[PDB]
């Protein structure tokens, strides 16, 4: 099962993927999904594993949002 | 090298410089590592050197924190 933090970035990550209308939710949209704003403080954008871990923030969202460009839509219904 | 107190205010002018991805970290961001918040309690803002210097301490807080703002932003790669 999830804690309320990682719930909130899987519901968020489904959230995406209906709100770009999807047909599959990849892991552009819970990277998307960890990045809600563009907070220095907040552990899913800066404070984050992977700004700290390996790939810099800036390049990140570049990142995810070129992929969520690239990733094809649908008539909201049949999104994930 | 620096000592805890002083340490800390430089990493914090190196930190906003980082954070706000500015091409330069100068006066501005150091002023602003010790302009943390608007609080007059606070040892960095102005019970500190800078009120008590006569300097008009509003001034130093909009015109860096705005400067935080007008600053150009850069991507990670060129941030600082």
């Amino acid at each position: 099962q999830f804690t309320e933090r990682a719930l909130t970035i899987l519901t968020l990550a489904q959230k995406l993927a209906s709100d770009h209308q999807h047909p599959q939710l990849q892991p552009i949209h819970i990277l998307a999904a960890f990045i809600e704003t563009p907070e220095d403080g907040s552990v899913p954008y800066l404070q984050n594993l992977i700004e700290k871990g390996r790939y810099d923030y800036d390049l990140f969202k570049k990142v995810v949002n070129r992929n969520l460009v690239r990733i094809p839509q649908q008539q909201p219904a049949p999104a994930e």
